[PDB]
């Protein structure tokens, strides 16, 4: 499991935004994202513009704090750590990666929801259609939908 988020109320902040989309743009995409995870647990996400959130969501080139420097264009997109203080929960994305809205560059909405499951515990899982599955992928996003091991897998943390 990990741990887990002991609490069902969880705030987040995002600490600063991308300059390839409109900010209002990636405030949707992240608020829509983390309504997927709350759509099939009795989650709670909440956005605080000042001060600490539990969860932190950063947008940062090569090295950023935290031991683990992105890589350029290319190669991991993003990464999150899980349940716990501090840095626990935060939601990196890599900067040099062009965030889209849509199929092109890499859509920041569908990223979003797999870096937060991660930031609630989840790790990968080996079906090619889960959203946890470990590599990246692109769908119409009007029709995307958990698969049914995201589902039980999530559920199985915050039932
Ligand atoms: C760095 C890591 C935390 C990260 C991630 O999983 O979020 N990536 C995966 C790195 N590779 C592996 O962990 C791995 C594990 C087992 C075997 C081989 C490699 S990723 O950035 O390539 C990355 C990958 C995919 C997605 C993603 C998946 C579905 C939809 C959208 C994005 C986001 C980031
Ligand atoms: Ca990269
Ligand atoms: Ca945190
Ligand atoms: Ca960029
Ligand atoms: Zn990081
Ligand atoms: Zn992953």
């Amino acid at each position: 499991m990990g741990p887990v988020w002991r609490k069902h109320y969880i705030t987040y902040r995002i600490n600063n935004y991308t300059p390839d989309m409109n900010r209002e743009d990636v405030d949707y995409a992240i608020r829509k994202a983390f309504q997927v995870w709350s759509n099939v647990t009795p989650l709670k996400f909440s956005k605080i513009n000042t001060g600490m959130a539990d969860i932190l969501v950063v947008f940062a080139r090569g090295a950023h704090g935290d031991d683990h420097a992105f890589d350029g264009k290319g190669g991991i997109l993003a990464h999150a750590f899980g349940p716990g203080s501090g840095i626990g929960g935060d939601a990196h994305f890599d900067e040099d990666e062009f965030w889209t809205t849509h199929s092109g560059g890499t859509n920041l909405f569908l990223t979003a929801v797999h870096e937060i499951g991660h930031s609630l515990g989840l790790g990968h899982s080996s079906d090619p259609k889960a959203v946890m599955f470990p590599t990246y992928k692109y769908v119409d996003i009007n029709t995307f939908r958990l698969s049914a091991d995201d589902i039980r897998g999530i559920q199985s943390l915050y039932g």
